[PDB]
């Protein structure tokens, strides 16, 4: 029993994680067979970041311009082309720890681990959601630009994210391994802000499942509703509206548990109007909206406490 | 900036993950140089719980009663001895994974990274503290004994909890590394449960710390107490006499954001006193205690934001 915010074993990902330096700034990159994967901002100079040319500011380098250290190992630059927001960097090695593994750009509300690093070497993991803003509720520290998130199936790593850059709200932004960002956001010194950002609705009903897996039911009522009645009440709340396929992904944990959906959707419109009365739910005072329903699923019993 | 529930990265624990059946008893075990660690009760059935002589049941065993997989590999089994509620089962090979480590004793308040394991494959990793009535709040299934609890310092694993069984709230409690359960438990089906708890309040005054350096001030109050009379006020809320050793402990933290540690009493004492109207403390409604003074120190910057 019991209900933690669960991270990936890091290992396989530890084990890709290597030191890029260009002049005087140093980042963290990823090691996979003969390439290197790191932010390209790692080019800039201070005043660059008003203003970078990346086309410009790459011409000028040469492959040796870049320092790769994979532990105490000096690896060498051979080949080098730049991808979106990202610099590919093909080196002498392949990486013998290379896991399986695999690119995929994450959605909003589904989650991942972050392995935060510093110099090449992992500090510390822990589980992020992809906000619908499009931005992480992270830990990072100047240094942690180039830092991963990923999920990992059987022995394969989906590598979902690395890290760019802290907004002036200090929630994190950054890019899939293909360079391209996660929400509007760009590696430029400009005056871009987080968006209005939303309660993820899938993921706290998913939790409500989760706490009445683990034995709980104060929570739920008598009522129903209808998809259209809870929307307006979330809208109200600043909670995503729930959609017909939202519905039929919580079908596993709706059987599991005996709890119609729409059922759940009237216990969660009866939080929202009346609170938990100094209650808690899984030890959380709050509604919590990042465990997806595959969170829930991996965690939890297959087996309800009735 | 940002907080989080930060675990150690897992890699050098995974690595020593084994497997150990005896009987149709499934858990985990593991593995340093050549010895597998893990719980005595693998050795027990249903109804030898109800009333196990562990030197009686261990001796009707030989070394190939005991099977050890470490990933597709079965380990040879020549050599075993019980240590307290533990057994240490020699193998013919040294594990070539092991990596440097000591075993320790964690003391309640301090935290640890649960590596959390079935049939000795790694599925998740989370940060737990050791409470004051010695179990952890962890999220275990059936088949996660054997996994073990962790600090990492450089590149020393210091190992200090096995886990061995959940209580009847619902929370966890095993051993260190040496068999010695933490807390009055035993490894028999009786009658035991967790006693009452607290609230660590060495780890509360951290995190307000953590908030300070974060950048957040609106808890701060104009007054200071006694360590006398905010003791009065602590008892009344069930959380732990603060004592000077505690005081002391917080003196880097204390300097680095100028504020006084009985001056951070006074705000806690109002917290408890008046609640937080609403407002939340680095993410949180509630007052957070796992978080150690250490934890703060490894994870925030070394620079307030004033
Ligand atoms: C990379 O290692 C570093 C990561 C970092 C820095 C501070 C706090 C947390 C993480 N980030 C950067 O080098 C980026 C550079 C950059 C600048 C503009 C656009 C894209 C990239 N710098 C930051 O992320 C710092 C932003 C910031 C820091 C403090 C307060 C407000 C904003
Ligand atoms: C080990 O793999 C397994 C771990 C477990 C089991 C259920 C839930 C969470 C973790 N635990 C056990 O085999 C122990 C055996 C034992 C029994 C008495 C004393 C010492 C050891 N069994 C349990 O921990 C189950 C206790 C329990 C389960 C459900 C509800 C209440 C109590």
């Amino acid at each position: 029993s019991g209900f933690r915010k669960m991270a990936f074993p890091s290992g396989k990902v530890e084990g890709c994680m290597v030191q890029v330096t260009c002049g005087t700034t140093t980042l963290n990159g990823l090691w996979l067979d003969d390439t290197v994967y790191c932010p390209r901002h790692v080019i800039c100079t201070a005043e660059d970041m008003l203003n970078p040319n990346y086309e410009d500011l790459l011409i000028r380098k040469s492959n040796h311009s870049f320092l790769v250290q994979a532990g105490n190992v000096q690896l060498r630059v051979i080949g080098h082309s730049m991808q979106n927001c990202l610099l590919r960097l093909k080196v002498d090695t392949s990486n013998p720890k290379t896991p399986k593994y695999k690119f995929v750009r994450i959605q909003p509300g589904q989650t991942f681990s972050v392995l935060a690093c510093y110099n090449g070497s992992p500090s510390g993991v822990y589980q992020c959601a992809m906000r619908p803003n499009h931005t992480i509720k992270g830990s990072f520290l100047n240094g942690s630009c180039g830092s991963v998130g990923f999920n990992i199936d059987y022995d394969c790593v989906s590598f979902c994210y690395m890290h760019h850059m802290e907004l002036p709200t200090g929630v994190h932004a950054g890019t899939d391994l293909e360079g391209k960002f996660y929400g509007p956001f760009v590696d430029r010194q400009t005056a871009q802000a987080a968006g209005t950002d939303t309660t993820i609705t899938l993921n706290v009903l998913a939790w409500l499942y989760a706490a009445v897996i683990n034995g709980d039911r104060w929570f739920l009522n008598r009522f129903t509703t209808t998809l259209n009645d809870f929307n307006l009440v979330a809208m109200k709340y600043n909670y995503e509206p729930l959609t017909q396929d939202h519905v039929d992904i919580l079908g596993p944990l709706s059987a599991q548990t005996g709890i119609a959906v729409l059922d759940m959707c009237a216990a969660l419109k009866e939080l929202l109007q009346n609170g938990m009365n100094g209650r808690t739910i899984l030890g959380s005072t709050i509604l919590e909206d990042e465990f997806t329903p595959f969170d829930v699923v991996r965690q939890c019993s297959g087996v309800t406490f009735q």
